């Protein structure tokens, strides 16, 4: 393998994908079975250089706030999905690092994993 | 200019930088004149692929409660420095999601 921590586990279009929390990403970020494909695409813009992705289509996103409509880009290149500030605006998360590791927590404090 | 939220302004070899505070990143990144470079370099995985970048010698780091000695990779290819996980345990920092922006609080609600 999973990401290391501060990680959350959602169900994506119906299967469950493990993220790395990511608050260095501008937007989500898929990198294997993405599903169906946009035939949109995007420049992204890494730490060591920057390529052209597809977007996927839209998929229901099961947050601890409710589920909403996301579009992801996917990244075979990135070594983990990622959970970029585009979604977690939407849940609002909290992410501590105080204790052993870090951990996500909702905005109602309760702790999310994964 | 500054980089997005969430955001923090650290002193770094007596003098701020301006840091994107980033869960994604396992360690923190200098981008722009880092000063004296290690002979050591690590291979560094990003989103779009892989190459080497440097290592900094030690730098002394102004955190909340104490002074660190730590060591940055330069990566000049990244658009801001970034504060990681590394630092992000030092700090034992929180950060949070609130309205549309972001900020970064120490272990007890200290604003930084």
């Amino acid at each position: 393998e999973p990401p290391p921590e501060p990680r959350i586990t959602l169900k994506v279009g119906g299967q469950p994908v493990t993220f790395l929390v990511d608050t260095g990403a501008q937007h989500s970020v898929l990198t294997q079975n993405p599903g169906p494909l946009s035939d949109k695409s995007a420049w992204v813009q890494g730490a060591t250089g920057g390529k052209r992705y597809r977007w996927t289509t839209d998929r229901k996103v099961h947050l601890a706030t409710g589920k909403v409509t996301h579009s992801f880009l996917h990244v075979p290149d990135c070594p983990y999905p990622l959970l970029g500030r585009d979604l977690l605006t939407k849940l609002k998360a909290q992410i501590h690092f105080e204790g052993s590791g870090a951990q996500v927590v909702g905005p109602m404090g309760q702790p999310l994993q994964v």
